[PDB]
Parts: C-alpha cells; structure tokens; sequence
C-alpha cells in the first residue's frame, strides 16, 4: 500500500509513501494511515485535518469542492494533501485499489430488491458453497464466511469483502440496499451477477414519479459492473426492465416468462406445497427439473428460483445444483420448519408486526393440509397499537388462535393478551395459555397429523424477557423436544 501507486490512475505525480489503513473517522486516524476528508450531509471531514496529521496520518485525501482543483496535491506540515472532486463518487474506487480489487478475486453477486435480500443471499452463498466454493456473506444478518457471519461506507465495503478474501472466501453473496447503492456504497465493485427480487416501491402512483425513480435506478445500473443480471418475472418493474434487457435472465413461478424474447429463463411449471416444504417443478433455457426444497411459502420458492437462476447463469451445471438443492436450509427462524414421523408440521418464524404475520401464516397455510394454528403475543413496554391487528389477523388467517406471552417484560402479562383480544370480532374463538412453553406445548400436542402450527414472534430468539430477567427459552428447542427432533 502506496500513496503513489494508489493514486496512479488518477493523480499521476502523487508523492510515495507507505499507507497502513484507510479511514474516514479522523479519531481513529492512527500513525501510517491514509486519512479520507470527506464532505458529506451537513459533516465536512477536511476541518479534521489538522487531527490526523497531529495524530501522523502518512497521508491525507480531501475533497477538492471549494478548496482545490482535482488531482491539486498540497503538503501540510510534511504530509501529502491530494485532493479529489468527487470524492463520495470515487470513494468505492480508491478503497477498491487501496484493498487490492476484492470483488476481483472472488465472484461477487448482488441481491437487491424490497424483500427476499437476506434468503436469496443465504441461499447463493449455501448453494455455492456446496457446489465447492468457499462462500461468505455480507447483509443485515452481518458479515462472515458461511455459519461465521458477525453483525458502513464504500471504504467499509471494501474493506470487508477484503477481510473475506483474506480467509479464504471464493464467492461472496451481497446485499445491496437502494441506500448503498445511491450513495455509492458499492460503485466499484465487479458484480459476476446481480439479482433483482423485485423493483417495486410505494409511493409511485404518479407516472411522472415512476419515471424519474426508474430513471434514476436505471442510470445507476448503468454506472456499475453488474455482470449478469437475474430478474423477477413476477415483479411489474422487473418485467419492464426485462423488456429492455435482452441478455438478463427472466424468473417467473406465475407464468410471466415470454418465450418468443428467446432470453435466458426459468419458471417453475408446478409447485407442491407439501408439510416439509416444496415440492418445485421447473423449466430453463438450461434444462427441467424437479426440487425438494425445505422452505416454506411462495416468496421462498421465489427466492430459490431466482438463486438456481443466478448460479446457472453463472455456469455452475444444472446436475450438480439439483443433486445438492436438498441441502438447503432456511435462514435460521424465518419459516423454519420442524417435521418428525406422524406429527403436526411445525413452523417457527419471528414474525412479530401485522404485515410479517399475515404473510407468515398465508405461507403456512399453503403446506397446510388440515387446521392451522398460530402461536403468538406480543412485547410489553413496547407500542401496543400492534396488539389488536395482531389479533385480527390471527383470527382471520389462522383457524385457532393461541394468543400466549412474548417478552412481557414489566408489563401485566394478562392486560398485553386482552389488548390482542380486543382486535378480534370472536375473542372467545380464541385460546389463550400463559406459559409460553405452555401455548405452544398446547398447540404441538393437539393439532392432527396434517396441521401446521405457526410459532410466531422470536424465530431464532433464545430468550423470554419476563420482569427484568432474560429467562434461557428457545421456541424452537420446545417445539424439537415436543416432535423429538434436534433444533
């Protein structure tokens, strides 16, 4: 790490001079390091420049906005001051050729959309990782290699996807939000693929409105190296979008695939919602298939579809992902299914808002053969507004509701489940057990053969707050114990 091999692509004269790290938090700019002045929402880093090289930053690049002209080098104090315009822009380039091309070492797939991120990831980086890369990913959940993933700038990126090239890591699964990516968070960086989940927002029923947020994204795309791009079908903004993008792979499981583009495609032709997961019938411009997946709902097949797609496009052959396809598992309390011989399918989620229910036990109900059930409360010392729509859904969309605790915290536990009661049109209709471990138990020991119980609330949550104390409890260690499976 040198400051005039660094600059070389943009400052041709730039001093030499050994760079330790990269930062843009003068506090923590430590002796040896390139410090990065940036100006950015009402935060100006160049008043900080005086810090860093008191605390002897080797080297020092600024903003060039109102202070200089770009490439202008300057020397304060015996340290170099090179200044750039558009710093924020080119951030994502300089820390990419500061960290050595990260993305460029590993294949770099991006998910970006509303919903589906964090399972489409897990799912390339798991589903690679069988077909033997090693796999790593970087979203909400955290960042890591596969099962070591820990809990952000364009520096930051880089950094990290540097940090996971460094430990061995052959292909990395990116969530992009809509954030980032306006801000410039992943501009540099080689995408081998980028997969699109849907592109639909709210708030954009005015077609003029519409346009200038599609033109917005649609000039961003254009700005980034996104390789091959993977698109919902079943999105109308994803259609759109495939409409002008001849070499994207169109998804679709509603029969949104155009065959006459003669594209790249894949959709599935049947799906079996079955009381272990799906069952997936699908055709691609690559070859048909059938796949055992161990998710649950719709947007999961989705989700495994749209990864199937990506790792296709990719060149990864259609054998090899339909032999490991099996293998897949679900993030870890998101429509997580229990299953042992003879016993009511078990679903814990920690769906815990109206909206994350409704979907949940809709998903659910789908694999449901019998009567589903839905397990839930709902926090105390918290909002309460949730309480009653909790319970209208519960009502509407399950057919027995067991309103039970979750977190009641100081809280009468009893007033938090009225509170849910109160939202139904037939409270008396519904069971109630406190005890959480109870309800559950309740529910598990009852239900038939062909039901589904829907645990909702704390997914993969190891904890119920009652008072102040954090009392050791696992929905899904009750629920295994109960159907005698290992959680």
């Amino acid at each position: 790490r040198n400051l005039r091999d660094l600059l070389a692509p943009w400052v041709p004269d730039a001093p030499s001079r050994a760079l330790r790290e990269m930062t843009l938090d003068s506090r923590v700019a430590a002796a040896g390091d390139l410090f990065v002045a940036v100006v950015g929402h009402q935060a100006d880093g160049r008043r900080y420049i005086p810090q860093a090289i008191a605390q002897g930053v080797a080297a020092i690049i600024a903003e060039a906005k109102d202070e200089a002209t770009d490439g202008e080098i300057r020397e304060m104090h015996g340290v170099p001051v090179i200044y750039l315009s558009q710093l924020n822009e080119r951030l994502s380039a300089l820390a990419g050729r500061f960290y050595h091309e990260p993305s460029d070492n590993l294949r770099l797939v991006g998910v970006t959309g509303t919903n589906g991120k964090t399972t489409t990831t897990q799912l390339l980086a798991q589903w690679s990782q069988l077909l033997g890369e090693i796999s790593a990913v970087m979203g909400t959940v955290g960042n890591g290699l596969l099962g070591k993933v820990i809990p952000g700038s364009a520096v930051d990126v880089q950094h990290e996807l540097a940090g996971l090239v460094d430990q061995g890591a052959t292909f990395c699964a990116m969530e992009v939000s809509s954030h980032g990516l306006v801000q410039h968070r992943v501009a540099a960086l080689k995408f081998a693929a980028s997969v699109f989940t849907n592109l639909s927002r709210d708030h954009l029923d005015y077609h003029g409105d519409m346009e200038h947020y599609e033109a917005a994204k649609w000039l961003l795309y254009s700005e980034h190296h996104c390789g091959q791009a993977i698109i919902n079908a079943d999105d109308e903004v994803g259609r759109r979008w495939l409409a002008k993008l001849p070499d994207a792979v169109a998804v679709s499981m509603e029969d949104h695939i155009n065959p006459n583009c003669h594209g790249r495609w894949l959709k599935a032709t049947e799906v079996n919602y079955h009381d272990s997961g799906a069952t997936i019938r699908f055709s691609s411009s690559w070859g048909d298939g059938e796949i055992e997946s161990h998710l649950m709902g719709a947007f999961n097949v989705s989700n495994l579809l749209l990864a199937l797609a990506t790792l296709l496009a990719l060149g990864y052959p259609l054998a090899d992902l339909l032999k490991t396809a099996a293998r897949l598992q679900p993030v870890c309390g998101r429509m997580e299914v229990f299953t042992a011989p003879g016993k009511p399918t078990v679903v814990v989620d920690y769906a815990h808002t109206p909206d994350a229910l409704e979907k949940a036990l809709q998903a659910a109900r789908l694999h449901c053969a019998g009567k589903l059930w839905c397990v839930f409360g709902c926090g105390g010392d918290r909002d309460k507004g949730k309480r009653p729509l909790m319970g209208a859904i519960a009502e509407e969309f399950a057919d027995v509701a067991v309103v039970t605790d979750d977190n009641p915290r100081t809280e009468e536990p009893r007033a938090i489940i009225n509170d849910i009661l109160a939202g139904m049109l037939d409270a008396g209709h519904a069971k109630v057990m406190e005890g959480r471990a109870e309800a559950v138990t309740c529910a598990v020991m009852q239900a038939k053969e062909n039901d589904v119980v829907l645990v909702a609330g704390k997914g993969h949550e190891d904890y119920q707050i009652v008072g102040n104390q954090r009392l050791d409890y696992s929905d899904r260690v009750t629920v295994a114990r109960l159907l005698g499976v290992i959680a």
